[PDB]
């Protein structure tokens, strides 16, 4: 109650628009074209528009106008599909009076009026904040009208990368729901990737999430070497481990979890040695996620490379010809996380992490089927991923519920919950 979207009140959405208007010159207008229905897939709103309004309907356009240097003169425009009894019955729209009473649009009109509504705002402003390079139908519309125009998405990204305390909590909720789902999967046996896939999906939704945050990875055995494996339909065998990358989303905010565990419910000595190597690197990289350390995301990645090389050296598999650490650990340490899984990709990887940012820490080892490696290591892929909120002098593991220590994993797998 009092919320506009799950976890976020209408007051925070208003304060986000105020913060953006605090960076805009007089006589400016920000134009954001929402997404359309993709024929029909579950609707994904343009996240910059959703971040500033909470509006989750297709075929919509948002305009934030700053006529003077005063923050109280700002006008929040919303052009939406019209409140239509016949259209709503076949296709429930909030209408033009709901978008003002619920979503707090100072001014609104039907999306049909776009060609007669937008130019009057454009003509009375000097700076037009619109990304001429995205696509939506209103985007192709709005762009043709514009044939000073300034980009806006990256400026919004600098705000989105710093999560508010309310954003951190709803992401904590998504991570906790997703994490407890993994624990329930640990306690059960699965003979096929699709059964484990559909199980976690049901636990995400029934646990309280709206949808999957992303297309899940359920890769058993040698399938774990395929970094982008999504088929999730292979038989699972007793001797191998399964790599699962899956998480739920809540109110538009994404969690992101990777766990690897043996299908038999018990680690072999070989599986233990490889798993602890990845867990050692992940634990040490998570400990760096304090803003007082002034590390950038790239700093942590390069430290993850150094840490992984030492783990390979401890395992004696660090000097295989043609298989340096960048071929056994061939991806980045992580990424910002928020309304998008790979959130705010335009912010700098090289600037120090700040309080409120949420990044993943997901190192991995993927040993090829080469005779130059020990046979008990070949075709074994491991990734361990958690969502870390950056704090002043500490951090918050948003997905800490999902166990990952070997003793914790084997306790759940063999004794249940
Ligand atoms: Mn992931
Ligand atoms: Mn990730």
């Amino acid at each position: 109650s009092g919320e506009l979207t799950p976890g976020i009140s209408a007051l925070e959405y208003y304060e986000r628009r105020i913060r953006l208007a605090e960076t805009l010159p007089p006589k400016s207008c920000v134009i954001l074209a929402g997404n359309d229905i993709q024929f029909f897939y579950p609707f994904q709103q343009e996240n910059d528009l959703f971040y500033l309004s909470g509006w989750n309907e297709p075929n919509s356009v948002m305009i934030l106008e700053k006529p003077t240097d005063s923050l109280s003169d700002t006008i929040f425009h919303m052009l939406v599909p019209p409140k239509d009894a016949f259209a709503e019955k076949w296709e429930f729209r909030s209408g033009v009076y709901g978008v003002q009473e619920i979503f707090n649009a100072d001014e609104s009109a039907s999306i049909n009026d776009l060609s007669k509504y937008l130019p009057k705002i454009i003509n009375r402003n000097e700076f037009i904040y619109f990304d001429m390079l995205s696509s939506s139908s209103n985007f192709k519309h709005i762009k043709s009208l514009l044939d000073t125009i300034k980009p806006i998405s990256k400026r919004i990204a600098e705000f989105r990368k710093i999560k508010s305390p309310q954003e951190l909590r709803i992401m904590r909720r998504a991570g906790q729901i997703s994490g407890r789902s993994f624990n329930q999967a640990f306690a059960k046996r699965f003979r096929n990737e699709r059964t484990l896939d559909s199980f976690l999906h049901y636990k995400f939704i029934s646990g309280g999430c709206d949808k999957d945050a992303y297309i899940p990875v359920v890769a058993t055995g040698s399938n774990s070497l395929c970094i982008h494996y999504t088929r999730n339909d292979d038989v699972m065998f007793d001797d191998e481990m399964v790599l699962v990358d899956a998480a739920g989303s809540l109110g538009g905010y994404c969690a992101d979890i990777s766990r690897t565990w043996p299908n038999s419910g018990k680690f072999t000595d070989a599986q233990r040695d490889l798993y602890e190597a990845v867990l050692n690197v992940q634990r040490d990289c998570i400990k760096l996620c304090k803003a007082s350390n002034n590390y950038s995301l790239h700093d942590i990645h390069e430290k993850s490379i150094t840490l992984m090389k030492q783990e390979l050296k401890n395992l004696g598999i660090d000097k295989v010809s043609g298989w340096n650490v960048e071929k056994l650990y061939p991806h980045y340490i992580g990424h910002n996380l928020g309304l998008d899984v790979h959130d705010v990709p335009k912010v700098s990887r090289y600037e120090p992490l700040k309080v409120g940012q949420v990044i993943t820490i997901e190192p991995g080892l993927y040993i090829p089927n080469e005779e130059s490696f020990p046979s008990y290591f070949r075709n074994v892929g491991i990734r361990i991923e958690d969502d870390i909120a950056i704090g002043e002098d500490t951090y918050t593991n948003l997905t800490v519920e999902a166990v990952k220590e070997i003793d914790d994993l084997e306790n759940v797998m063999q004794n249940g919950l």
